[PDB]
RNA sequence: CGACACCUGAUUCC
DNA sequence: GGAATCAGGTGTCG
C-alpha cells in the first residue's frame, strides 16, 4: 500500500462519458493500491458533469480514509480545477457568496462545500499528475473511475 | 474522353508488437511487380504507427523525385496522412502548430519534411479503406512488415 | 485570453 | 480494446 512518510497515497478520478452532451453518464474513481479492498468504481449521483465527478471521486477518498482513521494523505489528481478549488478559490468565494470573478454564482459551491466540510482535520497533501502521461496510479483510477459510469449493457 | 498523364503508387507505414519487447516500425512503397523502385526499408526514429505511414509517404515522393515525375496517385489506407497533408497543415501553419485542444501536433517534425517534398509536386492521394480493393496495398503493406525486421 | 480536465467522431494496426 | 492522432465540443475558474 502506497505511502510517503506517515502520509498515505491514494489515486482519484472521475469521468463523465458524453459530458456536455443529451445523456451525461459519470462516475468517480479511487485507486489506493493493487487489489486494494478500498478499491473503488462508484457512479456519480445527480448532475453529471466531470468536474463534479472529478471533485466527488476526491471526496469519496477523504470519506474512505477517515473510516480508515487516517489523519493524513497525499491525495493525487489531475483535475486543476478541483485542486485549485479546495486550495485556493474557496477561501476567497466564501467571504464575498461565491460569486465567481465575472460576478455570477460559483456553480460548483455544492460539490466543494461537501469538500470542504471533509477537508476538516484532514491533512490532504493536493498533488497533481498529468494526463495520460502513462503515470500507473492515475490510469488504474480512471479505470475505475469509467467502471463507476458503466453503461449497464455488459 | 480526355488522354492520360500520371503515375500509380501505393504505400504503406507499420509498427510492430506493441509493448517494450519491441515497437519495431517499418517503411514500405510499391510501385509495381519486380519494379527497381519497390522497396520497404526500416523507418529511423521514435518507432510509431503514424509516423512511419508518412514519412512512408515522403519515401515515396522523393523517389518521384529521383525520377522527374510531376505527378501521381499516392495509395494509402491511412488517412491521417491524407488528412494532415491534405488539410490540417494549412491550419497548423497559421497556429503555430497547434493540436485543435491547445497542444502541440506531435508530428509536425514530420508532416513538415513531407509537406516539403510536396514542393513543385502534385500528388493527389488516394485512401483506401483496410482490406480495401486493388492487391497494390497487400503489397506496399508487405514490405512494410520486410523493412520493420532490418536493423 | 489562459489553464486542467471530461468527452464525441473518425482512420489504420494488431 | 488498446496504441497511434486529429477535429470538434463541453465543464469551469481565474
Ligand atoms: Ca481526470
Ligand atoms: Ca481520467
Ligand atoms: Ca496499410
Ligand atoms: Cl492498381
Amino acid at each position: 500500500g502506497s505511502h510517503m512518510g506517515d502520509f498515505v497515497v491514494v489515486y482519484t478520478d472521475g469521468c463523465c462519458s458524453s459530458n456536455g452532451r443529451r445523456r451525461p453518464r459519470a462516475g468517480i474513481g479511487v485507486y489506493w493500491g493493487p487489489g486494494h479492498p478500498l478499491n473503488v468504481g462508484i457512479r456519480l449521483p445527480g448532475r453529471q458533469t466531470n468536474q463534479r465527478a472529478e471533485i466527488h471521486a476526491a471526496c469519496k477518498a477523504i470519506e474512505q480514509a477517515k473510516t480508515q482513521n487516517i489523519n493524513k494523505l497525499v491525495l493525487y489528481t489531475n483535475s486543476m480545477f478541483t485542486i485549485n478549488g479546495i486550495t485556493n478559490w474557496v477561501q476567497g468565494w466564501k467571504k464575498n457568496g461565491w460569486k465567481t470573478s465575472a460576478g455570477k454564482e460559483v456553480i460548483n459551491k455544492e460539490d466543494f462545500v461537501a469538500l470542504e466540510r471533509l477537508t476538516q482535520g484532514m491533512d490532504i497533501q493536493w498533488m497533481h499528475v498529468p494526463g495520460h502521461s502513462g503515470f500507473i496510479g492515475n490510469e488504474e483510477a480512471d479505470r475505475l473511475a469509467r467502471e463507476g459510469a458503466k453503461q449497464s449493457e455488459d
